């Protein structure tokens, strides 16, 4: 693998986006990935919607503004055939109706795959795919009140994640100096416009590399 990879300035990403006083990170960290693959596939990126993942993907496990799976949307988005833009199905930070409509539905996958849970595995998929849905373990006040440098919280769990994000690089402090980039849901004012730079290589910190996925396009 690379020694350091960056998707955002390869046009992989959209903006950070901001879920509000809802409980739909997952929503967030799906369609990031999603956006990802269907720019590698399509050379557009599109901004994709939340709030129809919030609405829609109930019956394949989704608790709408409760929470949810990045593996449960990709799944809904198989089986419903498409996905609406985020222009077209706005986000509303509150669940509602179903209101998917296939004439604005601008993505579509084919499954998703589930990366080995080794920060190895997950460095490779990093280089060789684009942004990887993970979660992680953000239930501490250090990770809330985040502004800079590399986060490493000494009370985090490997194995206990309450959080779904999205991984669009990784890199290392030239000047515990390697880092995952991070790109979070919380707008651009919360840590550094809105990502985090996770510890990376400190045994699995905060969990990332232990439910990390993409869909397939
Ligand atoms: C956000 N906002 C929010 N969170 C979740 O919705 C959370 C994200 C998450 C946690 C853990 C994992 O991987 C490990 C699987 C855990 C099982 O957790 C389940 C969640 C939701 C439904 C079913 C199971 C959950 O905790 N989701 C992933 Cl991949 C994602 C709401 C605070």
């Amino acid at each position: 693998a690379p020694r350091s990879v960056d998707w955002r300035e390869k046009g992989y990403v959209t903006p950070v986006k901001n879920q509000g006083q809802c409980g739909s990170c997952w929503a967030f960290s799906a369609t990031g990935a999603l956006e990802g693959q269907m720019f590698r596939k399509t050379g557009r990126l599109i901004s994709l919607s939340e709030q129809n993942l919030v609405d829609c993907s109930g019956p394949q496990g989704n608790e709408g503004c409760n929470g949810g799976l990045m593996d449960y949307a990709f799944q809904y988005v198989q089986d419903n055939g498409g996905l609406d833009s985020e222009e077209s199905y706005p986000y509303e930070a509150t669940e509602e109706s179903c209101k998917y409509n296939p004439k604005y539905s601008v993505a579509n996958d084919t499954g998703f795959v589930d990366i080995p849970k080794q920060e190895k595995a997950l460095m490779k998929a990093v280089a060789t795919v684009g942004p990887i849905s993970v979660a992680i373990d953000a239930g501490h006040e250090s990770f809330l009140f985040y502004k800079e440098g590399i986060y490493f919280e000494p009370d985090c769990s490997s194995e206990d994640m309450d959080h779904g994000v999205l991984v669009v690089g990784y890199g290392f402090e030239s000047t515990n100096n390697k880092y995952w980039l991070v790109k979070n849901s919380w707008g651009e004012e919360w840590g550094m416009g809105g990502y985090v730079k996770m510890a990376k290589d400190r045994r699995n910190h905060c969990g990332i590399a232990s439910a990390a996925s993409y869909p397939t396009v």
